[PDB]
């Protein structure tokens, strides 16, 4: 059936008819609705190659070729290859539209109204860590762009057996250590503790500070995973000041520029991609309430809230929201001083509408997680509170993977 | 479905295991392939036959003794065979009164969408099931409210009409809460007071209230009995606890001219328990602060004061990334709550409600096998990720005695 879905603010109706393509399952039933559950719960020939012919179905669809000599030339070509080779490869193009669409389908991101403007590097040729240090390394720079930031993926080595996988062991590919201290507190970024350490274990020397950019742990072929040190010019960072208050820039705070995830998993036409780091640029709240307010993050709501001198006996003070809003200020304004390409959760929200609206005029609907869309603060001034939306799974997609290091038969 | 459901809470790590959504008996709107959290909403002839009544009320029977251990016991099968060859004779049945109770209480405890579900225990539960006429409804209303403001110290309470019979004689009370302010749709496209109300000021004006035409103009009653016309009343003033809206340092913020009432009171829901539909059941608590002042004010279609607040902070308005917004809204949230303690009328701002809500909810679990919970409406619309029911996974599920959204009286009403 057809489903509608409304805006309570401006009342407008959409139609979704496109939840209708999807046949992955979402975790919910008609009996309880899992939408506030974080992950709810090796491919043979036989489950390949139906896979597969959907995947060609859709990308001939998508150029206006479907059933064109083309289309049935590549179906009956990647038929002889899954059967001679039990898996087969992607063409270039298809590769391209695989990643975009992964993104498009993505219904936990708010940035996607850029889905089409991804620039994808094609890294199925690596072979080795040095190989995926060099991919990565390009990668950040051209994604960089020296603040003028530039959405881009890197696709290596899709899975074969499950033994010989590529990962990065890194969960992005530029992020600050997490030291847990004697005392048993925790100095830098408590969320990366233990990648921290396992980085010690495999050799690195911490500095021990504050934001020290973690080295990249890279898994080639199933191999051990190797140290790499980002070269330090390619890693921009921004100083987190204030544009009124003159004693937040001594409060030590900086960030890094580039969003990168780097430890998902990238599932086109039946073939996984286990290492397809990412990246974006950032919406202002990812940085200001998540990584520096979290309770079980930088965590410095207190301090901040110190320094601006309110009264923190009684939580109706709202001194925490107080401080808050401050702290994202400081943000948007140090990011936006040094041309460091950010949006705030206004404007993207308000562009995620734009989206919507634009998908469902084109493709008949867009998938989109109302509990992830809706910004960590402020959430009912921005338009997406008010907007009604259809969460269901399509693929081309990007989904979760284990952590290496809870599978990895070293050697 | 699996017999054990794991929730996980981020923040904390720690894990809860839910079996009580194996007694969930309506649907959800979710699907296998579609989850449909975030939709809002997911004839009145048609009531429930007698095959259908018979099956419901045991099974809400069958709760009612298991909870007070009696389950299997000789007043719970003389209960069962009495009910029985009540809804066989007269296709209906009445509740007792401690079943009544114990029916109202569970409708807020299974409330899904409910922050404030911790008190769930302590509702005061007024049996109005005697009434008869538009009149009478009045009377148990004004006491309900006397009762439940209780001069700021505010009770929640719940008082309950008589139950649907054919559908062409239900009771209802046609506001969507016991206290509202009127909108006023003026000719050049603007409105005055709270625009969420313009369609039922325009019926009350239409049923022949005589509008003052101001800001803050309280609506009448429009009470239903028995199927009839609905009927106007206005609540007598001194029953309807107000308060002034300023702020602890912003001397100019009483200038603005805000208030609010104290008691937030939901007339608009539909009770069931045990297949008996209660048409008219309104219910009323405490706020909390974000309900005024984050939503009440600051809803671009509701009062939309962000604006004048802003510039009266001087703040920078040309671009959004100066958050002048998110300033703003904090603000009025802190002029709300300041103003109702002040005041000393009970009010709870978002952080202390969320954190009784976790110890609820953990509670629950362990006493109960689990706890529906609607993370879309039970996280706060403002600073949602520094409350803790931010980081907590919720299974939701509906369990009965429940409270049901109903159409709107005036879409389904044949006047006489
Ligand atoms: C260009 C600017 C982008 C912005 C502002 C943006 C913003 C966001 C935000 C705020 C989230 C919420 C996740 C969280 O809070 O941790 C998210 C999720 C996500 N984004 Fe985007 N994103 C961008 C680009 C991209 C790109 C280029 C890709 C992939 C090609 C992508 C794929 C995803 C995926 C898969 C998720 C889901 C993550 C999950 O399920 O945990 N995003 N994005
Ligand atoms: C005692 C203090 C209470 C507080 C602080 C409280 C708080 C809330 C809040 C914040 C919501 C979401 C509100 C919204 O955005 O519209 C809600 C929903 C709800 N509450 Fe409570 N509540 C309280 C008492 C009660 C009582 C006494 C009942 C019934 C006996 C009740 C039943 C419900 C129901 C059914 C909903 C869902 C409403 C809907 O779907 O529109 N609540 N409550
Ligand atoms: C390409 C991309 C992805 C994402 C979502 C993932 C993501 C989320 C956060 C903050 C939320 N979480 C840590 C609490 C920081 C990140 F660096 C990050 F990659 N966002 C942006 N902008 N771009
Ligand atoms: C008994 C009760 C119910 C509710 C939830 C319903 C409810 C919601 C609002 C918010 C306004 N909405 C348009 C955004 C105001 C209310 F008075 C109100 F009853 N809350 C509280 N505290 N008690
Ligand atoms: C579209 C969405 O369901 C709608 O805006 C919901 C979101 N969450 C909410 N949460 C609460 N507490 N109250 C609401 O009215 C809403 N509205
Ligand atoms: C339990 C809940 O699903 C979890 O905390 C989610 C809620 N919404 C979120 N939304 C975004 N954008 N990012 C997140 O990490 C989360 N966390
Ligand atoms: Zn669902």
């Amino acid at each position: 059936r057809f489903l509608k879905v409304k805006n309570w603010e401006t009342e407008v109706v959409l139609t979704d008819t496109l939840h209708l393509k999807s046949t992955l399952e979402t975790g919910c039933t008609e009996y309880i609705c899992m939408g506030s559950i974080m992950h709810p719960s090796v491919a043979t020939k036989d489950q390949l190659f139906p896979l597969a012919k959907e995947f060609i179905d859709q990308y001939y669809s998508s150029i206006k070729r479907f059933g064109s000599k083309a289309h049935m030339e590549r179906l009956e070509e990647v038929n002889k290859e899954i059967d001679t080779t039990s898996t087969y490869q992607l063409k270039d193009t298809e590769l391209i539209y695989g990643a975009k669409h992964a993104w498009r389908n993505a219904s936990r991101c708010v940035g996607r109204i850029q889905w089409s403007k991804l620039q994808v590097f094609d890294a199925r040729d690596c072979t080795t860590a040095h190989g995926m240090f060099n991919y990565i390394c390009n990668h950040v720079k051209y994604a960089t762009n020296k603040g003028n930031l530039r959405s881009a993926i890197t696709i290596f080595p899709q899975r074969t057996d499950g033994k010989h996988d590529f990962r990065v062991w890194n969960s992005q590919l530029i992020r600050y250590a997490g030291y847990k201290q004697p005392d048993g507190s925790t100095l830098g970024d408590p969320a990366n503790v233990q990648f921290t350490e396992i980085c010690i274990q495999q050799g690195w020397k911490p500095p021990r500070g504050r934001f020290d950019v973690l080295p990249l742990l890279l898994q080639a072929n199933g191999n051990d995973p190797e140290l790499f040190q980002i070269p330090p010019e390619l890693v921009l960072e921004v100083p987190i000041r204030h544009p009124k208050f003159e004693w937040f820039k001594d409060l030590g705070l900086k960030w890094y520029g580039l969003p990168a995830v780097s430890n998902m998993l990238l599932e086109i036409g039946g073939l996984e991609f286990s290492a397809c780091p990412f990246s974006g640029w950032y919406m202002g709240t990812e940085i200001g309430v998540r990584d520096y307010c979290d309770n079980s993050r930088y965590n410095i709501l207190e301090e901040v809230a110190k320094k601006m001198n309110l009264d923190m006996r009684k939580t109706s003070s709202l001194w925490k929201d107080q401080a808050l809003v401050e702290i994202n200020i400081a943000v948007l304004y140090s990011f936006q001083s040094d041309k460091v390409t950010i949006v705030d959760h206004h404007s993207a929200t308000e562009s995620f509408i734009k989206h919507m609206e634009n998908e469902y005029r084109c493709r008949g609907g867009c998938p989109a997680d109302w509990v992830w869309i809706v910004p960590p603060m402020s959430g009912s001034i921005t338009p997406v509170f008010h907007q009604e939306m259809l969460n269901y799974r399509l693929t081309p997609s990007f989904e979760y993977q284990p952590d290496p290091w809870n599978t990895h038969v070293w050697k």
